[PDB]
């Protein structure tokens, strides 16, 4: 068994640690004099920094490893990835489908990500990758716990027979309930879409996850309509709205009308970095606007937001390998958050941020809690997102569920010299 971990740095906290364990949780985080020796039962941080683990709050794991089949995203746009995935959605087999988000969840635990949300697209009669993805649910748990969102990707109003299918989904069991406002037919209908969506949630006990105005639309406002149905449910923390990548084009006056809203219904946001600079601003020419929800001004007023990854080497988005870290590089560039602390928080975005926003309970380095963490070979935030550090150890319920072996590069001057890039 584990029962100690050593040597290791907490977010803002000053010197080392020792982290006590006892039956898969955490009974004692004391400081140290500093630097301990290796004992046998302890698992050595070698000063490296403590956290708990990875979220991904947005993936899609039923699309996940199909790019360029049938055929590719040509134009690279959020609608055109549409039309070759229903392409593609054509030939789901249950065997293909657990193939595929088994991998990619596979190089998720290897970076540190014990806590996954994906949406699966229920616009389909069969429902296959939703029946599917519920198995894999079951086979992962021991090392992710996976949330999934039945995510209507054809209209619930604009597809035949959407809500009743949407509604079997969670009857099935799925945990979260999923709209997409903006590709409905008409704005009437999106409106409605979102009122049905709530009914549902409220019927069965579940969260809520939207795909809320991802469009380069500035009348495109269906943020609003989740934030009141939310608030008037008292619902607030159960509830996500998604890339709301039209709000980047809103006019301020409107969006600080918005934002007090946003703030009382203390609903969630996801961002999602990668794939959001990538598809949004295809309608633009020179100048070509960035794209990404108000991240900046989410974190100034308090308003829960947090980052996803999305796709991963897929129809939407050709690269990836899952890692958090590198999500969050793209998202502090292109947000512009850039200075010193702006950047060390960081890490928030891509832990708390999400695990607040998955609605957890068990999570965070603290005594009671189970030992569920991961430790970065790095001295802060800061270090770790400057240096895309990989993961050192991931530890779950207090056994070691993957580690990484550091590379190690010399270069040969007059004498051999090892290089660390610090
Ligand atoms: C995609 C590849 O890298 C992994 O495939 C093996 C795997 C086998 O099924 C697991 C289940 C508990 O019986 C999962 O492997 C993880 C083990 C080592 O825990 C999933 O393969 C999908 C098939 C069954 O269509
Ligand atoms: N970015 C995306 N937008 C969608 O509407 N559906 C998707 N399915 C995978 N990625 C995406
Ligand atoms: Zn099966
Ligand atoms: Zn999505």
């Amino acid at each position: 068994a584990l029962q100690t971990i050593i040597n290791a740095r907490l977010p803002g906290e000053e010197g080392l640690w020792q982290i006590h364990l006892q039956d898969g949780k955490i009974s004692a985080i004391d400081a140290q004099s500093g630097v301990m020796p290796i004992t046998e039962n302890s698992l050595d941080a070698e000063q490296g920094l403590v956290i708990p683990p990875f979220v991904e709050p947005h993936i899609h794991l039923d699309t996940t490893q199909t790019a360029g089949q049938p055929n590719w995203n040509q134009s690279g746009t959020l609608f055109e990835g549409i039309e070759r995935w229903a392409e593609r959605k054509a030939l789901l087999t249950h065997d293909d489908v657990k193939q595929r988000a088994w991998q990619t969840l596979k190089w998720q635990i290897a970076n540190g990500i014990q806590h996954v949300r994906t949406h699966v697209d229920v616009s389909d009669a069969t429902l296959t990758a939703l029946k599917a993805m519920l198995e894999v649910k079951q086979e992962v748990a021991p090392w992710i716990d996976l949330q999934i969102v039945a995510f209507p990707q054809e209209g619930i109003l604009s597809y035949p027979n959407g809500e009743a299918l949407l509604e079997e989904a969670l009857r099935l069991g799925a945990d979260v309930v999923g709209a997409i406002p903006h590709f409905e037919f008409t704005r009437e209908y999106g409106v409605e879409s979102l009122h049905k969506t709530f009914a549902l949630a409220q019927k069965y006990d579940r969260l809520i996850d939207v795909h809320c105005d991802e469009i380069d639309d500035e009348q495109s406002r269906f943020v609003e309509t989740v934030a009141a149905l939310a608030h008037h449910e008292g619902m607030g923390a159960r509830v996500t709205a998604s890339h709301t990548t039209a709000m980047h084009s809103y006019n301020g006056a409107y969006t600080s009308r918005l934002f007090r809203l946003l703030k009382m219904s203390g609903i969630n946001f996801v961002a999602n970095p990668l794939v959001n600079i990538h598809l949004q601003g295809r309608f633009d020419t020179y100048p070509k606007r960035r794209g990404i929800t108000r991240v900046k001004e989410m974190l100034e007023s308090g308003i829960n937001v947090c980052f996803g990854h999305d796709d991963v080497f897929d129809p939407w988005y050709p690269l990836g390998t899952a890692n958090m870290l590198q999500v969050l590089h793209m998202g502090l560039h292109v947000c512009q958050l850039m200075g010193y602390g702006q950047i060390n928080d960081g890490l928030n975005l891509i832990t708390h941020h999400s695990a607040r926003t998955l609605n957890l309970q068990d999570y965070g380095i603290a005594a009671g809690n189970s030992a569920n963490l991961i430790i970065l070979p790095a001295e802060n935030g800061f270090d770790a997102l400057r240096r895309q550090v990989p993961v050192r150890y991931s530890v779950r319920g207090g056994k070691v569920i993957a580690s990484t072996q550091p590379a190690q590069t010399t270069v040969y001057l007059e004498q051999p010299e090892a290089i660390d890039y610090k």
